[PDB]
């Protein structure tokens, strides 16, 4: 699934991300847009043989096991393929773990392209 902005924002709100560890919902919607362009199926390969998976492009080196990367730690305790589902639950729950671990610094595209902007604009004009 390729979500639309307010659709994802509502789905993220209900899985408890508005304001998780001080990050408002627009931050997560913004990160999802630049990480994955809302695509629950996105996968990106990395120079170290790791892969980022799902709407939030969570990396197999630390977070999930895809059986095709070293050397990984599987700290969310899930297979990475679980992060490519149309229901964002596993990704949101893994993302809570990652920000419990330097805040949203883990997401390069977030610090690059969201941090510093009026991130609340991302959710404006949505019934939440
Ligand atoms: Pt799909
Ligand atoms: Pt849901
Ligand atoms: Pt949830
Ligand atoms: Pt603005
Ligand atoms: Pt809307």
């Amino acid at each position: 699934k390729v979500f639309g902005r307010c659709e994802l924002a509502a789905a993220m709100k209900r899985h408890g991300l508005d304001n998780y560890r001080g990050y408002s919902l627009g931050n997560w919607v913004c990160a999802a847009k630049f990480e994955s362009n809302f695509n629950t199926q996105a996968t990106n390969r990395n120079t170290d043989g790791s892969t980022d998976y799902g709407i939030l492009q969570i990396n197999s080196r630390w977070w999930c096991n895809d059986g095709r990367t070293p050397g990984s730690r599987n700290l969310c305790n899930i297979p990475c393929s679980a992060l490519l589902s149309s229901d964002i639950t596993a990704s949101v729950n893994c993302a809570k773990k990652i920000v419990s671990d330097n805040g949203m610094n883990a997401w390069v595209a977030w610090r690059n392209r969201c941090k510093g902007t009026d991130v609340q604009a991302w959710i404006r004009g949505c019934r939440l």
